[PDB]
């Protein structure tokens, strides 16, 4: 049966500027919010930050949900990306956990919207959401009797 791959994403922003993490896709450097693939036995908000963790290092949990977005990238895979919001009182120190990464950058919201290096056109919109202001509580997509052990206190 349809199964589509589900991912989520995570708009970390700090002292006017947006984390964003630099990857090579066959030959081009291109960039990309902190992103990642939806894993087994798996909360959303922990896949989120799982993936902010394994691709800057950076340990924080996500705060407010933004939005969905359904779409088929160009080698025909079909995406449920769930983008988050995360607010920083300041810039911090980044170091990826993961091979694929090759750096991080602290950039600005024009730097992004006008870039022409962007793994997906979703970098940019992530960006057009996150500015609209519109922020969701993170339990309307929250996970439900959950058999798995989440979180303290």
């Amino acid at each position: 049966m349809f199964k589509p791959h589900v991912t989520v994403a995570c708009v970390v922003h700090a002292e006017g500027k947006f984390l964003v993490v630099e990857e090579t896709i066959n030959g081009k450097a291109l960039w990309n919010q902190p992103a990642g693939h939806l894993e087994a036995d798996e909360t959303l908000v922990e896949a989120a930050a799982r993936e902010l963790w394994e691709e800057t290092g950076i340990s924080a949990q996500p705060q407010h949900f933004i939005r969905m977005h359904q779409w088929i990238a160009p080698d025909k895979t079909p995406f449920l990306r769930f983008l988050f919001a995360i607010e920083l009182e300041q810039i911090c120190p980044t170091q990826p956990h993961d091979s694929d990464i090759d750096c991080c950058r602290w950039v600005s919201a024009e730097e992004i919207l006008q870039a022409s290096n962007l793994r997906s056109p979703l970098v940019a919109e992530s960006i057009r959401c996150y500015q609209s202001g519109q922020r969701y509580p993170l339990e309307m997509i929250g996970d439900f009797n959950w058999p798995f052990t989440k979180g303290v206190i």
